[PDB]
């Protein structure tokens, strides 16, 4: 799949895009791949951080739905207006799409000051889409119309201006030479969000030893529109006192911990060893069993002197497993069997002690009843 290798890019804590183009004749536009939404929505009016948008007027092939949309979320909204234009990923699969698009005419706090794209590609499913789930989403249209096989998989790899990453969106198929060793799969617990299942999990091989239940409450999903790890609250501060525990040699202000301060070494001395590793357990396809991803502090401390955010937060909306955990892997979002993949990663962190694994089985009773019931 060489000439998708390496069509990601981004900056550092503001989402991997790809380009694409839409119209005839093309516009192009960078736009940020977005696991955890439904929606293809492009700026189409000016902005103060957008240096490009989408004009429908000057496309030849735009029909406009006579419909628009509102997606409010937090910490933001943007509203806007719905039409199908030709889209085509230029380092992609060599096909063109006719594809649902929301031409964003307003919004606050969605577009990003330096973030070097202007619109989101959400490859969730219809269930989420807004206004609803008859908006066909972007990739159930690209399987549909042309013969794509349905699935795709995101190798990103991220780590003056906020560093630059890279990485790659395989589509249609799984490119073995972005990973090594073997490739676990996590059943999607349900078409929606890509939701999965964490059955256990570990801080420096150390069991939290909560109900598992709490790990997916409400739910726990794999968005790479999100930076962080994000953590439902009891297992937030579980998390956390157990890092600042291994990590106690030294001592960091509260908003390190908050995720707000940077913690700064001399540049080289950054001193990896006293952070611990974090083991996520995720269901099987069997029921009883689960293989984990160990992520390292290489991708949980954000470079942004070498500076770092601490890049794990509490959420209220369960388990997010954000940028911070994919950059561990390759990740492949078999649709066609339901169920995502991962495995080590080509462009892991590790240093000359440890590195990201996957590894399995682990035999794990009950599974089935770590989850919420709908
Ligand atoms: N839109 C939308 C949308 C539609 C349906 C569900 N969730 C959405 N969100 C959730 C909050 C973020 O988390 C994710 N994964 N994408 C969001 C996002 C992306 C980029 C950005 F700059 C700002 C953002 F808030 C938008």
């Amino acid at each position: 799949f060489v000439e998708m290798v390496d069509n990601l890019r981004g900056k550092s804590g503001q989402g991997y895009y790809v380009e694409m183009t839409v119209g005839s004749p093309p516009q192009t536009l960078n736009i940020l791949v977005d696991t955890g939404s439904s929606n293809f929505a492009v700026g189409a009016a000016p902005h103060p951080f957008l240096h490009r948008y989408y004009q429908r007027q000057l496309s030849s092939t735009y029909r406009d739905l006579r419909k628009g949309v509102y997606v409010p979320y937090t910490q933001g909204k943007w509203e806007g207006e719905l039409g199908t234009d030709l889209v085509s990923i230029p380092h992609g699969p060599n096909v063109t799409v006719r594809a649902n698009i929301a031409a964003i005419t307003e919004s606050d706090k969605f577009f990003i000051n330096g973030s070097n794209w202007e619109g989101i590609l959400g490859l969730a499913y219809a269930e989420i889409a807004r206004p609803d789930d008859s908006l066909e989403p972007f990739f159930d249209s690209l399987v549909k119309q042309t013969h794509v096989p349905n699935l795709f998989s995101l190798q990103l790899c991220g780590a003056e201006v906020l560093a630059s990453v890279g990485g790659s969106m395989i589509i249609g198929g799984i490119d073995h030479s972005l990973y090594t060793g073997s490739l676990w799969y996590t059943p999607i617990r349900r078409e929606w969000y890509y939701e999965v299942i964490i059955v256990r999990v570990e801080i420096n091989g150390q069991d939290l030893k909560m109900d598992c239940k709490e790990y997916n409450y409400d739910k726990s999903i794999v968005d790479s529109g999100t930076t962080n790890l994000r953590l439902p609250k009891k297992v937030f501060e579980a998390a956390v006192k157990s890092i600042k525990a291994a990590s106690s040699t030294e001592k960091f202000p509260d908003g390190f911990w908050l995720g707000e301060q940077l913690v700064c070494w001399q540049a080289g001395t950054t001193p990896w060893n006293i952070f611990p590793v974090i083991s996520l357990y995720l269901m099987g396809e069997v029921t009883n069993q689960s293989f984990r991803i160990t992520i390292l502090p290489q991708q949980y401390l954000r470079p942004v002197d070498d500076c770092y955010k601490f890049a794990i937060s509490q959420s209220s909306t369960g388990t997010v497993m954000g940028a911070v955990i994919m950059e561990g892997f390759y990740v492949v979002f078999d649709r066609a069997r339901k169920r995502i993949g991962f495995a080590v990663s080509a462009c892991h962190v590790h240093d000359e002690f440890r590195t990201a694994a996957v590894e399995g089985p682990f035999v794990t009773l009950d599974m089935e009843d770590c989850g919420y019931n709908i």
